[PDB]
């Protein structure tokens, strides 16, 4: 699933799955 995620800085999104 697809859910938002921040690198203490930057935001980007995660969709888990291949």
């Amino acid at each position: 699933q697809c859910r938002r995620l921040c690198y203490k800085q930057r935001c980007v999104t995660y969709c888990r799955g291949r």
